[PDB]
């Protein structure tokens, strides 16, 4: 399947290093 977006989500959590 196209559930990549879980890897979105993990790219998301660096997010919160930088802000």
């Amino acid at each position: 399947a196209k559930k990549v977006f879980k890897r979105l989500e993990k790219l998301f959590s660096k997010i919160w290093n930088w802000k």
